[PDB]
């Protein structure tokens, strides 16, 4: 397809183009970039394309043949590992005055009855795989002073945990929360997975 | 000079992903005159420089990897780091505890090993991530006897500046000695062997 072509070859120039920016590439380099430009534009015009549009797309093409490379040399695990939590953050000190605990889909649950009208985040160091959640390490829940009230750590004891699992468990961490008009928020990386 | 060697390996790798998208049978004739032309042309750019193509074309791929990595723009940034898990969440999440203690401080990283292990073979497994074919940041090293006892630890502390690869591979050497000294046989993982050392 001529058109997916297209596509990739905009993607590319762009790279070329940050390439070119980060003022390495050499003369016949930035020649090659200038005569492509050219090619590019009025190839857009040809095929009544929009090339910001056009480059997006290509994006998406070339991204999927990276995480498809079998290669050896060149290939990539890919898991990928999202931490919303320091160091400090995750393995600090934290009690609660009247402790709640649940276990569900492989998953400890706990926060504390006692903490009333925080606002709370939750943040969660973890892996994605596939633009979705893959495991949970630790995900815990901050007031607006960055008080520790609530935590969601995996159970290993016992069989793996969904994204569906994970999902579940916060929202009856969230509806246990704002019993006491507590205003429970979620990372936006908790968000999307 | 060097930015006509920056520029060549570039090259080189997009070339190879526009190989593996024509591999796809996605491309059309002009792409594949393109192809088949660039990759003569390449051909003669490192006979004349004095360079080898599978090398370059690894090497480029990194240069791509940082361009794809600081791209602005969120609609086309390309995340280059990547997620290595040589142990399992039970070892991962395990209590451990050391008969006699010996530990010790590094810049950010905690090396713990227990001084009562002799004569074991021991194997060193690691959650980490890597980035550009360099480790990145280290999650957890643990150190298992045969039976999956954990007897030592290289662990990021949380204070502190950040920790790089250069800490890192330090860091395994002065355990693999502590271990060895107590007349060990130790083994590091694959992942480590590749990225950390």
């Amino acid at each position: 397809n001529t058109v997916s072509s297209f596509q990739v070859d905009c993607f590319l120039w762009h790279v070329r183009k940050r390439f070119a920016d980060q003022e390495l590439g050499d003369a016949p380099f930035l020649d090659r970039l200038r005569a492509d430009q050219a090619s590019l534009r009025g190839r857009g015009s040809t095929l009544g394309l929009d090339i910001e549009t056009a480059t997006r797309a290509g994006k998406q093409i070339v991204e999927r043949i990276l995480e498809e490379e079998s290669d050896e040399a060149l290939k990539m695990p890919a898991s990928r590992y999202l931490t919303d939590m320091t160091l400090e953050e995750m393995s600090r000190d934290w009690f609660m005055l009247m402790p709640k605990q649940k276990v569900a889909g492989s998953l400890c649950i706990r926060m504390d009855q006692a903490i009333m009208d925080k606002n709370i985040i939750l943040k969660a160091n973890f892996s994605v795989i596939f633009d979705r959640l893959e495991t949970l390490i630790l995900l815990r829940a901050f007031t607006e002073e960055g008080a520790i009230v609530g935590e969601i750590s995996p159970l290993p004891s016992l069989p793996g945990h969904t994204d569906e699992d994970v999902k579940n468990a916060i929202g009856v961490l969230i509806g246990g929360l704002e019993w006491n008009d507590n205003t429970v928020r979620v990372s936006e990386t908790l968000q999307r997975f």
